[PDB]
């Protein structure tokens, strides 16, 4: 389906969780773009007014869309696919304890699956995929993506 045409691919951090320290916010959503950057031809660049092409958002509960959150637990964060407007969106359930470990919700993982459906990856039935529909924390140590999930962004890019 859709897919970015171009291939300068800005991203804008609406709001920022408490949970978290504002730098390390932004140094997880910008190390999981460059996780998709690293295997397309696509750059992406922050920006800090304006429209941007993906908007990062902390939300709680119903906030605008068809995919209302739930509290905590179950859905930790839903993407559009690409598009104007609301597509290529990123949202975050403010419901969840985000964090830069294994505690809680690791926002860095969340973010590179999150941001696959904004660059208009599906979702994976292979549990070793990023894809796959179910958080798993792995350490920045062992995590990559899988074949799978190189196979699918390679089938929409470069
Ligand atoms: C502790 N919670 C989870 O692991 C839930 C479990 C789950 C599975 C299916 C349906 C609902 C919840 N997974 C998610 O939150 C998905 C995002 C994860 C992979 C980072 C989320 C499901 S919507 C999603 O794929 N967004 O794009
Ligand atoms: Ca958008
Ligand atoms: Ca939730
Ligand atoms: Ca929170
Ligand atoms: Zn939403
Ligand atoms: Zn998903």
């Amino acid at each position: 389906g859709p897919v970015w045409r171009k291939h300068y691919i800005t991203y804008r951090i609406n709001n920022y969780t408490p949970d978290m320290n504002r730098e390390d916010v932004d140094y997880a959503i910008r190390k999981a773009f460059q996780v998709w950057s690293n295997v397309t031809p696509l750059k992406f660049s922050k920006i800090n007014t304006g429209m941007a092409d993906i908007l990062v958002v902390f939300a709680r509960g119903a906030h605008g869309d068809f995919h209302a959150f739930d509290g905590k637990g179950g859905i930790l964060a839903h993407a559009f696919g690409p598009g104007s407007g609301i597509g290529g969106d990123a949202h975050f359930d403010e419901d969840e304890f985000w964090t830069t470990h294994s505690g809680g919700t690791n926002l860095f993982l969340t973010a590179v699956h999150a941001i696959g459906h904004s660059l208009g990856l599906g979702h994976s039935s292979d549990p070793k995929a990023v894809m796959f529909p179910t958080y798993k924390y792995v350490d920045i140590n062992t995590f990559r993506l899988s074949a799978d999930d190189i196979r699918g962004i390679q089938s929409l890019y470069g």
